[PDB]
Formats: structure tokens, C-alpha cells, sequence
């Protein structure tokens, strides 16, 4: 037993299915967006009660706390835009236009050093569709870069930065794994990681390695300094990957593929949080995965899932199709 599990408490003012649910950088924060396009902002310490709540008239598909400006939210919507949420003003300060032509922004990574960031800029979703990789000036709002995407464009699903923000790992729905360095057109390194989608990736905490999660229902661990070398590979629980399925009592289905984050790690990345049917499921990070904690509390599948610190006290968000969003508290043994 790694962890005391000081209790469990939920948050239900979502009323659809939820596909984002982000803790900001100061531990203080959630951000939480569902299937119809509600945005809340809300606090947990000392008590739960939402600060901010907007209505999307745009589909709404990715969602990023901004670095140096902390109460600062970016969404990526599927008209082509990225919106600036001012959580404290509780208003959009501007909607930044991004590619009328491919509108899905599937993915925003924001720069450490809060000068930038990159986004996912996806044609509409008919097969296998073209993408664009694109970097953005936050002063300026005007589009500095567009990376190469060999050997075709294709939509990337998921990014990532190192600690410094000159590393950018991706995945994409080819199943590759395109890692950029941040002064280069053309990618540093790439490899075929997963059989379909690659829907989250990660830099372990040591930068030695990067973890993803794709569509084979695969958890793989690549070598960062040795292209494709596997450091470790696991076949997760099905439940973990989805696709997830909630039936309501005549048989009408609603069926949700992976968008929101699958895993996060502990703040020292020695333990990994996973989505499952009835809630939450850790794992300690030889040569198979066995589970050392399962947080429960779900009534109905989870699909995302976040894991932040504040104060020496762990928390972790597991969010599911009806809606609710668990928030247990974790201290260390």
C-alpha cells in the first residue's frame, strides 16, 4: 500500500459525458469540459464549488492551462480557432483563428516559458485525414512555424513538452510517434509505435523515456536515446482504451473513442493512473504490469483521468460518461 487514501468526493454540475478535466499548475484549479461543449472552472480546497461556467456554441475538442498566465485557459475547437478563458475575469478574452480548412484542434501543448505554443490543426474526421503541426506566438497571436510531417500530413492527436520546452513528443493517428526539437522544420526522431491511433504520450520524469497509450490497447515505454528500442511494453485492460459505451434503457448507445488524456503519473512518475469501467486504476512503473491501487467510485465508464499535488497532498480526477468526476486525495506511505 504506497498510498493513504484520505477520502473521495464528487463533483456532478456536468450533465454530459466529459472529455477533458485538467488541474492547473498550482494544484488550486480544475478545469473540466464535456461532450457538449459546457466548460467549468472550479475549486476542491477547501470545499468543492465552481468559480466559472461557459457554453461552447463551437464543438470544443482539446483544453490547456496556460503557463505563465495562471487563471489563463486555451481550448481548441473544431472551427479552426483556439479560445483564451480569462477563469478569473470569467470571460473569453479573444478567439485566435488557426486553419479554416482543417478546423479539429485536437491537441495544445503551451511552452513553459509561456512565449508560445503548438497545436493540432486536423481536416474533418472522414477515414486517416491530413493534420498540420503548428507553432504560435502568444504576444504577436500570429503562427511562427509549421513543422514537417513525414511522409504525410496526418492528424496529431496528443503532444507533449520536456521541462525545458525544447523537446515536443506527439502521436498520431498513423500510430507514429514524431518527436520535434522546437528550432527545427523536419522532427528530431520518429517510429511506428502503435497499431492505429496513438491517443496519449508523456516524458517519464527522468527525460530518459517517453510513455504512450494507443488504439491496440497497448501502454509502451520507448528509449529516448535509442529510436523505437522498447523499454517496456504492457497489454492494458480493454476498459482502459475504450472504445467506451454507455446504454440507456431502450438500447440508445453512446459511444466515446479516446480525446481527454488516458494516464497521468504521481509527481516523481514512480506510479501511473489508467481509466477503467468503475473508476480509476494505478499501477507502479518487472517484466508485466500488476495493479497496486483502484480508486472506484464510477457508476458508468471512465475516459479520462489527471493526477496533480498541492501542499505535500495528492489528488486524483477520474471523469466518466455520466458526467461525474471522482476526486480522491492520495498522501505517500
Amino acid at each position: 500500500q504506497p498510498f493513504i487514501v484520505l477520502g473521495q468526493e464528487e463533483y456532478g454540475e456536468h450533465h454530459s459525458s466529459i472529455m477533458h478535466c485538467r488541474v492547473d499548475c498550482s494544484g488550486r484549479r480544475v478545469a473540466s469540459l464535456d461532450v457538449d461543449g459546457v466548460i467549468k472552472v472550479w475549486s476542491f480546497n477547501p470545499i468543492m464549488q465552481t468559480k466559472a461556467s461557459s457554453i461552447s456554441k463551437s464543438p470544443l475538442l482539446s483544453l490547456e492551462w496556460a503557463t505563465k498566465r495562471d487563471r489563463l485557459l486555451l481550448l481548441g475547437s473544431g472551427v479552426g480557432t483556439v479560445r483564451l478563458y480569462d477563469t478569473e475575469a470569467k470571460k473569453n478574452l479573444c478567439e485566435i483563428n488557426i486553419n479554416d480548412n482543417m478546423p479539429r484542434i485536437l491537441s495544445l501543448a503551451c511552452s513553459p516559458n509561456g512565449a508560445s505554443f503548438v497545436c493540432s490543426a486536423a481536416a474533418p474526421s472522414l477515414t486517416q485525414v491530413p493534420g498540420r503541426l503548428l507553432l504560435w506566438d502568444t504576444k504577436t497571436m500570429k503562427q511562427q512555424l509549421q513543422f514537417s510531417l513525414d511522409p504525410e500530413p496526418i492528424a496529431i492527436n496528443c503532444t507533449a513538452f520536456n521541462h525545458n520546452g525544447n523537446l515536443l513528443v506527439t502521436g498520431a493517428a498513423d500510430g507514429v510517434i514524431r518527436l520535434f526539437d522546437m528550432q527545427q522544420h523536419e522532427c528530431a526522431m520518429s517510429w511506428r509505435a502503435h497499431y492505429g491511433e496513438v491517443y496519449s504520450v508523456e516524458f517519464s520524469y527522468d527525460e530518459n523515456t517517453v510513455y504512450s497509450i494507443g488504439e491496440d490497447g497497448k501502454f509502451i515505454q520507448w528509449n529516448i536515446h535509442k529510436s523505437g528500442l522498447k523499454v517496456s511494453e504492457y497489454s492494458l485492460p480493454s476498459d482502459a482504451t475504450g472504445p467506451f459505451v454507455l446504454s440507456g434503457y431502450s438500447g440508445y448507445k453512446q459511444v466515446q473513442v479516446p480525446r481527454g488524456r488516458l494516464f497521468a503519473f504521481d509527481s516523481e512518475g514512480n506510479y501511473m493512473l489508467t481509466c477503467s469501467a468503475t473508476g480509476g486504476v494505478i499501477y507502479k512503473l518487472e517484466k508485466v504490469l500488476e495493479s497496486c491501487l483502484s480508486l472506484g467510485g464510477h457508476r458508468a465508464p471512465v475516459v479520462t483521468v489527471d493526477w496533480s499535488t498541492a501542499m505535500d497532498c495528492g489528488t486524483c480526477l477520474t471523469a466518466s460518461m455520466d458526467g461525474k468526476i471522482k476526486l480522491t486525495t492520495l498522501l505517500a506511505h
